[PDB]
């Protein structure tokens, strides 16, 4: 009863089900780390031509949708295709905007349009979530977007460059060990720019996430005088049932607190 749908990875999976309520059946491929270097398995894509709908985020992260040509009434939508995505400094994108509240937001919204015009029966219980989950959203920004305004550090270094947005919205300055990818890993050289940077900016927390090995984070750390912290680009299922904006706030205030 109700239409199957099915998520690539975390910020979809809760978008789309926040969206939806009790109505359908909301499902998810990753819910763990790697969601930058990961390929469905033969089921993966399997459930995805056995599904009604299949969101993704976008054809910068998750590449293996592209390649996706069904015999099933299976719609495949790209949550982000409204969106203006960054190029990546340094063309391709950086699609981490899902960790900016407006951005994300807007993005939810966008998936209780597709949510609504395949079962317009219900097109009302979506377009209604999806302006309180906006709404929320807005709240969350207005919030941080004052505390963060109190805050004279502005400057922050996570695992990889997953906050580029984040750090967009709220006048701060952020900085990746790694590229857009985790994978995208420094060579000693670009170790020696970080901690350079560590110390000119005066950072004085190195953020890690869960999704990757600290050991690096908590070399830069030992060497420039800094202590490690976690903040999560929430691409993996956050442990424990928060809403997607509560997990989101959550980092919004351990990011707040070490600024401060
Ligand atoms: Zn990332």
């Amino acid at each position: 009863q109700g239409m199957s749908v099915v998520t690539s990875f975390y910020p979809m999976y809760a978008m789309t089900k926040e969206v939806s309520g009790d109505l359908n059946d909301v499902r998810m491929i990753q819910s763990g780390a790697g969601i930058h270097s990961f390929e469905p398995s033969v089921n993966d894509v399997a459930a995805i031509y056995d599904a009604d709908l299949f969101v993704y985020h976008s054809h910068t992260l998750e590449a293996w949708a592209r390649d996706l040509d069904p015999k099933s009434k299976v719609n495949v939508f790209e949550a982000s295709k409204p969106l203006t995505l960054d190029r990546v400094k340094g063309t391709l994108y950086d699609p981490h905007t899902w960790t900016d509240p407006v951005l994300a937001g807007e993005e939810a919204v966008n998936i209780a349009k597709e949510l609504g015009h395949l079962d317009p029966k219900h097109k009302d219980s979506y377009t209604k979530k999806a302006k309180a989950f906006k709404k929320e959203a807005e709240q969350l920004t207005e919030e941080y977007t004052q505390k963060f305004k109190k805050v004279r550090s502005k400057t922050f270094v996570t695992q990889h460059t997953a906050f580029s947005y984040l750090a967009k919205r709220f006048g701060l300055k952020q900085l990746g060990i790694s590229g857009i990818s985790p994978e995208q890993e420094p060579s000693p050289r670009q170790l020696k720019e970080i901690q350079d940077f560590v110390k000119e900016y005066n950072v004085k927390t190195i953020f890690a996430e869960d999704n990757v090995n600290p050991k690096i984070a908590h070399a830069i750390a030992k060497s420039t005088g800094a202590k490690v912290k976690t903040l999560s680009p929430l691409e993996a299922a956050p442990s424990g049932n928060k809403t997607y904006l509560e997990n989101l706030r959550a980092n919004l205030e351990v990011l707040y607190q070490q600024l401060k």
